[PDB]
């Protein structure tokens, strides 16, 4: 897989899942998440990058963007995307 | 200027700034924010670009980082930053 999901749980989470993935081989991982999540993904980023493993990781790459989103009442929107690639320096 | 910093009010306050700036002349504007307006400020993107200034505007740089802030009883904590740097095409 190589993705780490940002969901609704507490960061911890999301960095444990994603410093799993670094400390078990796999050295790029992918960071995504919508919506409010967005900042919970930057979040978990940075804890990884600074709190566990500092000047061991740096970001490869950053990409934003929107997803067409249908409600029940069949109404149109977009929410925003985030996409963050990080690898073992 | 040129820097739009995210705060509390609603969307469309810190798109309008954007969009000022960006018809009112400005080449490059910089949308900045830290902890959960993080996900503010990925919108105020999205909605500048896509829908408003079709195919002419692009996100030149993406940074994002941490910020220490000992606030209160000096316990010290840390926040998440990101910083957007859009342009027309």
């Amino acid at each position: 897989s190589n993705v780490v999901l940002i969901g609704k749980k507490p960061v911890m989470n999301y960095v444990l899942a994603a410093l799993t993935l670094l400390n078990q081989g796999v050295s790029e991982i992918v960071i995504k998440a919508r919506g409010r999540a967005i900042s919970k993904a930057v979040d978990t980023v940075e804890i990884v990058r600074n709190r566990f493993l500092p000047d061991k990781i740096e970001i490869k790459e950053i990409r934003v963007g929107s997803q067409v989103v249908t409600s029940q009442d069949g109404r149109q929107s977009r929410v925003s995307t985030i996409e963050i690639a990080i690898r073992k320096k």
